[PDB]
Order: structure tokens, then sequence, then C-alpha cells
DNA sequence: TTCCGATAGTGGGGTCGCAAT
DNA sequence: ATTGCGACCCCACTATCGGAA
């Protein structure tokens, strides 16, 4: 059950691409859960155990088999994540494990020679489950494009980018290394404020996580509100444009600045415009990982 | 000089587990 | 049996520091 040392391999998000420093395999970006072995025992992305019983009786069956097999689990895939996570409940089942890389210990080994041990034949032997994520060779941009429309096309949320001759990196990749790059692209949006929540300061005790990531709790009792906008509480706005549908969060991409003026001043906020982006291509209702980019009038 | 790699501290959504009522 | 909160999943972003470019 020993890890050595490691925190699991993140991707970085793609900026610069003139510096995408080719020969690289190209794979569909799965929205399951990531998962390692070790030792026969699953962990999570922060190495904490998976919760459901079946996936961890499943490990160690083989541990020798299933040691550092780096993944994500799922279940019923392009659908939805939501469901692909009846995994952190303690029954109720086929969560189809897929391998997109292994973990040696710690020069040292390359994806090329890396993503060779991956290629491990279960299924000769017992053929319960697992699938290996399948690895595109890329030579040119022309590849990446005309490669991620087929991912987004068959429902898939991004593509995932790996240098051929990548080391694992115990961390997060950055674009200079070029070890994993994700490509998830946004979508711009407009939206009309309706009303605020102040920021909260977090004073619960500070605890290290398994991965040393300083963590506090979220108890609400020590939240303690400062006098900053937290988050701006609007819903969609598009001769009457008008509001439309629900309403919806935004907290996340103001300054320090923008968070103590906004809210000195939150009474004249309501009924301006906002531009905002997101994710999964659509007006759908409900966005997902919104980010404040402007006003759509300036000053 | 400027960049950037790493951390900390804010925020969004969602499903489960468990104590509390 | 229901409620309600908190842990834990998938994240995004800004601010900061000190070493790297
Ligand atoms: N083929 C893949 N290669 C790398 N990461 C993947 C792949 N499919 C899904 N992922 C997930 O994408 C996550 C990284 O994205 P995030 O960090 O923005 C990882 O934690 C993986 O679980």
């Amino acid at each position: 059950t020993i890890p050595t040392g490691f925190k699991p391999m993140l991707a970085a998000t793609l900026t610069k691409p003139e510096l995408i420093k080719f020969p690289v395999w190209a794979s569909p970006k799965i929205d399951g859960i990531r998962c390692v072995f070790f030792g026969g025992v699953a962990y999570s992305r922060s190495l904490k155990p998976i919760p459901n019983p079946v996936v961890q009786e499943f490990a160690a069956a083989y541990a020798s088999l299933l040691e550092g097999l780096d993944g994500e689990l799922t279940v019923g895939s392009p659908t939805d994540a939501n469901c692909m996570q009846n995994s952190m409940a303690v029954m109720s089942k086929d969560f189809t494990f897929h391998v997109f890389d292994w973990f040696p210990l710690r020069d040292e080994m390359g994806y090329d020679r890396r993503s060779e041990i991956v290629e491990r034949r279960i299924a000769d032997f017992y053929a319960r489950d697992i699938k290996a994520v399948p690895q595109h060779l890329c030579v040119c941009a022309e590849d990446l494009d005309t490669l991620e429309a087929r991912f987004l096309a068959d429902g898939y949320e991004g593509m995932m980018i790996r240098a051929h001759s990548g080391t694992y990196k115990c961390g997060r990749s950055t674009e200079r290394e070029g070890g994993l790059v994700k490509v998830k692209r946004f979508v711009d949006g407009e939206a009309v404020i309706v009303g605020f929540e102040e920021e909260m300061r977090n004073e619960n005790e500070a605890t290290r996580n398994a991965t040393g990531r300083t963590e506090r709790s979220t108890a609400q009792a020590g939240l303690v509100g400062k006098e900053t906008l937290g988050a701006l509480v609007v819903r969609r706005f598009e001769e009457p444009y008008g509001p439309v549908g629900p309403e919806f969060n935004i907290g996340t991409g103001f300054t320090a600045a923008q968070r103590r003026d906004y809210w000195q001043g939150r009474d004249g906020l309501i009924g301006r415009v906002v531009k905002f982006k997101h994710f999964d291509h659509g007006t759908v209702d409900a966005p997902r990982h919104p980010v404040f980019i402007g006003f759509r009038h300036p000053e």
C-alpha cells in the first residue's frame, strides 16, 4: 500500500502553442475520476483511497498487475461525469478502468518507454474489464487539429497532449517541459448582475494533506466575511434583450482591487451587464466554470 | 530588468455520508 | 425517514516570492 514520495502528475493548460515542441502523443480527455493503484489499494487525485468497496476489492487482484497504473475511472463514458462518480459511495457496482500512464519510482523512464508497460495484457488471463486510453501519434500542428475535433465530435470534453519521451513528474507539468498538456476550450457569454455575495476568509485550522497541499476545513464556523466581493449572482443577458434562464454565480476572474471596489459600490452594480466565459459549448442552463472577464460597457 | 515555477487563498459546480432533528 | 451540513470529487483564477531567463 506504499506510494513513495509521489504526488500525481497534473496536466497544464494549453497556451503558447508554438513552444509545443513536437512529436507527441494525443489522447482524449475523459471526464472520469483520476485513480492510481499502489500496493493493491486504489488512490485518488489527492491520494485518498477510493471509497467504493467493489473497486478496492478489485485492487490487489492483482497488486503486481495493478501496480502504479495511473488512470481514470468512469462508468458509462461520453454521457456525463456525474454518474461516473457513484464510485465515491460505499456500494452499487462496472467502472471500466482506463489506463494512460504508469509510475516507476523516483535518469528515468520516458513516455515512449513508459507507454510500453501500460500495454499489460490482463485480458489473456482474466479478461475482466480494463482498457488502454488510445494514443495517437502527431507530428505537426495540423495533427492536433483534425483530431481534437474528432474527439469533440465523439463527445469527449477535451484532448490531452504528452511528449513522446516525457518523464513522470510528481507534480503539475509546465508548458516548457511539455510533459502533459490539456486542450479545453472556453466560450464567451453575457450576463446581468442580480445579486452579490461577499468574500469569505477561512480561519479553520490549517492542515497538510497527503500531497503537502495546505488544506483547511469548510466548517462555516470559522468563515468570517471580509468586506470585498466574493461572487456575482447573475443571469444570462440575451429588440428586447432582457434576462433569461436561472440564476448562477460568478466567483472567479476578479482582481484583488476589483473585489474591494465592486463591493463598496455594489448597489450600483445591479442591472449592469458583464461578459463571462465558460465550457460545454452552448448557452446551456447552469453553466460550468464561469469566469468573469469584464463589464459589457467599461466606465 | 522580466519571466515563471510553486504555493496559498478565494471562487464555481456536483454526488455521498453521516449526525441531527 | 428527512434535513443539513461537510467531505470529497471535477475544476479556475489571482497574489506572492525567489530563483531562473
